[PDB]
């Protein structure tokens, strides 16, 4: 198939840590080795031992016996020690590998993907490949030095049993696997008709309220009694097939063993045998049913492995987010504007967004209110080039969001919210993503206290540097917009798409969150998603998006005067 | 526990077949002993055997295989087949036994319990029963005599080994469980914090909206690369564990195997080893490793079968339907009465039938209207003494149906209906369920062609003769109804409960079935089902019954005139 390829991809992976997979290897030969070693010790142990009237052999016996064993476990642990560290470096890559191109691909994906499976293909997976592909070289390294030593053994102790041996298995295996399909055969053929003699006797007792209004009790009794004399035969016609099936492949067994003593009984064979020597050929060849029985399947499996890292390349191999566009702005004035754009999201038809005309002066803030759709978050996403227009065109300070380059832009840009992600890490650190060292602790105080975050610094040990607990549970909800909003007076931004939807309207400190919104959106471009009526009195210009499309436009008291859809939601006061 | 009072109850049952059990058990016994046999005969192949010069012993050894492997065959199909045959019989007198008190019992009964578990009662419990019961006296003897026989062959062959061995593997088990034990709880500890170390890394790539707009790739990045080192660590610990679980029960089974080989080498024990020897004592421990492994369980299982035999006594020690009262009458005039007669179905309230008086004469029909229910079909079924009045007194004749014997009572009365239960069996013979002999076959045939059943017998081969397909495939519902009325004209009936609700109106040849009808209510009291209105006109006396009360008794024209429940069920037809 093309799992070798795979392989074959996958190798310069590895192929830093060859050293482990090496001592892996020799430490199972060593194993194998010592395993067979100990069934060859099984010869003086009983031809050249009990029989005679040497004790050295059977007082050194059990010291030979241990070393062995010890050797065993100490190889044993080596060998999965190293080989665990070479899985532990290889996942350790592929992880870190797909994980650097999975924080660049675009969003599209992940709202294609939950994040669920994504962890699973990042942890799961690289885990299945790892111990799959790692028991296969274990089994085909360990099992085939243990058959190579077998083989090697049996044909050195005796050459025309070990060949008598070899000859006559397969013979008893096709045997008795042709005996055994048919017999299952005729025991199948015999339930299907079981299955009608049941129903055969179903329709006796559904007539109980017949039988006794006319009296045929004895009849009755009598019909019974035929029907499971029928039955009792056909019970024990099966039960002859069943036990007939076992004694037959018993006695071909016996056969094949009084075949394998009459050959030894042979001149010609009979001289290379004494004693203890067959059982070291025949224990031996008992051992030799377990590996090889284990040998093939494990190869099977090892491709599925390689299936399942064949998925992994798929994603390793995928489309990153285009970078087109060198054009590096900092600090722009800001003069967001949107021309007869049209916008459908990625894998859907229906444009949330189609022939709008936004314009929103650098300072001046627009409003932008609608339902619960309306694709409001779709314009705040779209600022951030999160996503393409399909149609139209975004200007930005005289040039294309295309145009600019995807780091400088998304940079420029603040995005506010209720619902903002708190990673765990310090305050300090959770103040500015990037770039901390840039911002001392002072400058972060400052912009802390500025958005009135510094209250709720004070309230927790260690101040700035206490950590945000796991999934932010030390911070609430209000506390999480405050630290947000301290994030955006940290870092300037020229651009700020301020979203009060999700921002509570029921919690407490509201009003140092509004002064702190207040003192934020002073002398810059806020695009900002209008729910709340005050943030609308305040704004500059307000636009009413609905179905895609701009439908109402002014200053908030000539809204009003319209009396089009933008009084209708105040009626209701935007939701 | 009380399994064993059930065997000896049920121990009379097998006893009559003693013989087969006896010749199991002995076929059974020399199995064993043949197989322990061939293990006692390992040791002259390996001891004066391949070593010596004499090649005698092993020109007759492949003789003495194949003859021991073919008394195994002999005996094991012996011993199946007697013990087959036992259980066959004794199933088959199970079988026969509840069948002859599950068809004297109460249809309330059947009302409780549906027919198809009363068939997996019948069949597949009984099956279960004598199955488990034995192959649970299978394994208990011929186990049991492998292990005598294997401990006897030890203990003969060397006594000091012996004793050595079955002291010291006791020791060896509890070791490798105690130290298997202790490292799966350590695995399972490590696995609780699997758990949280997955979504310790969960909460990274929900922020890819958030990463992106701050540009702190590269620190996410970071924040993985330790993760993702500590992920490697915890599975280095993970595999430490799982590794050093195992060698430690191979390092133990051989300290096991060297102490062995030590006491062996003390010289007070030398004199009863002589090489082959110490095999056939190991390769019987090897063997006695199997049978023990079983015995045990096997004995627990016996229980279970017990158990399930318990549940088959509770049916055949239950409560047959009481035939309380000794009146024996003959072709009964017939003065059916209900006076104030209150009943509810057994285990239910809300009597389906409450104080109603109804008196019906010799010949006079009457026609009991009423809705689906209103306990028309339950009336028919207190005329047959199916069910009980809790309250109230049904008379016939001037006497109780209590008092009556119910015997003659049920045989006088004749149930008619479209459903009748037509069993697999001769047409001449479904005409007279019972006293098929008393009735001629002129008689038969002339009965069928009074009730126009002629028609439709001769059109398919044998005639008379024509036996019944299952569950009544030959014979369709005109005329299963046909052949009822043939059965009811057979045998006279002074008291006829017909049942035209479940008749079709959408049939064929209806103008021969009401023919028939009408020969057949001719000088008998008819208790007629009222559903068709060609039935209530021709009939004498209409009573409506409704809700378990009668609401309008007269002529059909007088019903019809008093504009009651009568006149509203003939606005609809009735139904």
């Amino acid at each position: 198939l093309s799992t070798w390829q795979t392989f074959r991809r996958l190798w310069p992976t590895i192929a830093p840590f060859k050293a482990g997979l090496i001592v892996a290897g020799v430490a199972l030969i060593l194993n194998a080795a010592s395993d067979t070693f100990m069934l060859s010790l099984l010869k003086p142990l009983l031809d050249d031992g009990f029989g005679k009237t040497d004790r050295s052999v059977l007082v050194w016996m059990p010291l030979v016996v241990i070393g062995l064993m010890i050797l065993r476990g100490i190889t044993s642990y080596v060998s999965s020690y190293c080989i665990s560290w070479v899985s532990g470096k290889v996942v350790m890559t592929m992880r870190r590998r797909l994980f650097g191109h999975m924080m660049g691909m675009p969003v599209s994906f992940f709202d294609k993907q939950s994040t669920g499976t994504l962890l699973s293909r990042i942890t799961y997976d690289s885990e299945q490949v790892a111990s799959s592909s790692s028991g296969a070289l274990i089994t085909v390294v360990r099992e085939g030095a243990s058959i190579i030593g077998l083989f090697i053994m049996m044909f050195y102790y005796s050459w025309q049993l070990s060949i008598i041996l070899i000859v006559l298995a397969p013979i008893v295996s096709i045997a008795i696997r042709v005996v055994s399909k048919r017999f299952r055969n005729i025991s199948k053929n015999m339930q299907n008709t079981m299955g009608q003699v049941t129903t055969s006797a179903e329709q006796m007792l559904k007539g109980h309220k017949e039988v006794l209004i006319f009296g045929g009790q004895e009849v009755e009794t009598k019909r019974f009694d035929k029907v499971s004399n029928r039955m009792r035969l056909q019970g024990m016609k099966m039960v002859s097939a069943s036990s007939i099936s076992d004694p037959i492949i018993q006695l071909i067994a016996s056969l094949a063993l009084a075949f394998v003593l009459y050959a030894a009984s042979f001149p010609s064979v009979m001289d290379s045998l004494t004693a203890g020597t067959i059982t070291v050929v025949f224990s031996s060849m008992i051992a030799l049913m377990r590996p090889l029985k284990s040998l093939t399947n494990v190869n099977a499996q090892f491709q599925r492995g390689m299936a399942a890292c064949q998925t992994l390349f798929t994603i390793l191999d995928s489309e990153q987010e285009k970078d087109e566009g060198k054009r590096v702005i900092e600090r722009a004035t800001g003069d967001v504007e949107f021309r007869n754009v049209t916008f459908t999201y990625p894998g859907r038809d229906v444009p949330a967004l189609r022939n709008i005309n936004l314009k929103i002066p650098a300072g001046k803030t627009v409003a932008l209110v609608g339902r619960s759709g309306s694709g409001k978050s779709t314009i705040a996403s779209l600022i951030t080039r999160f996503y393409d227009i399909d149609e139209g065109e975004i200007l930005m300070d005289g040039h294309d969001l295309r145009e600019y380059t995807l780091a400088s832009l998304r940079n420029q840009v603040a995005l506010v919210s209720q619902n903002v992600h708190l990673f765990n890490d310090t305050v300090a650190n959770n103040i500015a993503y990037a770039r901390t060292e840039q911002y001392s602790r002072e400058q972060i105080e400052e912009a802390a206290r500025m958005a009135y975050a510094m209250d709720f610094i004070n309230k927790m040990d260690n101040g700035l540097d206490t950590v945000i607990g796991e999934n932010g549970v030390l911070l609430s909800g209000g506390q999480r917009q405050r630290i947000a909003i301290a994030r955006a007076l940290l870092r300037d931004s020229p651009i700020l798409i301020l979203d009060e939807a999700t921002s509570a309207l029921d919690t407490e400190s509201e009003r140092a969150i509004q002064a702190a919104l207040d003192e934020l959106q002073k002398n810059r471009t806020s695009l900002v998603i209008a729910h709340r009526l005050s943030t609308i009195e305040k704004a500059d210009e307000i636009v009413v998006v609905e179905d895609g499309v701009i439908v109402e436009r002014g200053t908030h008291n000539d809204l009003l005067e319209h009396r089009g859809v933008y009084a209708q939601l105040h009626k209701m006061q935007f939701g």
